[PDB]
């Protein structure tokens, strides 16, 4: 799909089996999804961005739909305003910046 | 130009009359330019990122270069570690996201 920027480019996403709406973020170094449970281990960790550190959990080699496409890889999980999908998984479903 | 997401989407912009590095985030509602002493008026705003909220600068109609495409609208100023192009801005240069 081609998104515009018009709006909030915001998607369905796939996670533990659960749908939920999130923002490709070509600004993210990371995935940051908003508290919830997943399988499997986790180790904690911290991020920071404008505003500030949060405290988050890691958990790796989480697979995630995207809009249809597959994607496995790490998912930090913590008190974020919004679901952010990153580059580390926006590299695996081939998205790209054109203008 | 088409670019990937291997790395964080840096390009060099033009503004008040200087060369900048900035990342193009399209998970950015505004654009958040580092501490710099621009001319002409502004009014106090507060813009939350991951950790929390900061003070900022609201300058309107700000001139704005981004890899050669001329663009004109509202640049935050305020204590950021990297200068972010938003989606006013970047909407004006036709960028889109593909996959
Ligand atoms: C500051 C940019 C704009 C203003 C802001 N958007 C972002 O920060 C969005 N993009 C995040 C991006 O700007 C920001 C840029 C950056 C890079 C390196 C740094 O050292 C510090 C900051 N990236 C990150 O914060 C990501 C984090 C999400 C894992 N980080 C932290 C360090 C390395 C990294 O990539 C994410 C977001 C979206 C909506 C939000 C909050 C956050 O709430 C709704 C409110 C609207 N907020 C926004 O639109």
């Amino acid at each position: 799909p081609q998104i515009t920027l018009w709006k909030r480019p915001l998607v369905t996403i796939r996670i533990g089996g659960q749908l939920k709406e999130a923002l490709l973020d070509t600004g993210a170094d990371d995935t940051v999804i908003e508290e919830m449970n997943l399988p499997g281990k986790w180790k904690p960790k911290m991020i920071g961005g404008i505003g500030g550190f949060i405290k988050v959990r890691q958990y790796d080699q989480i697979p995630v739909e995207i809009a249809g496409h597959k994607a496995i890889g790490t998912v930090l999980v913590g008190p974020t305003p919004v679901n952010i999908i990153g580059r580390n998984l926006l590299t695996q479903i081939g998205a790209t910046l054109n203008f």
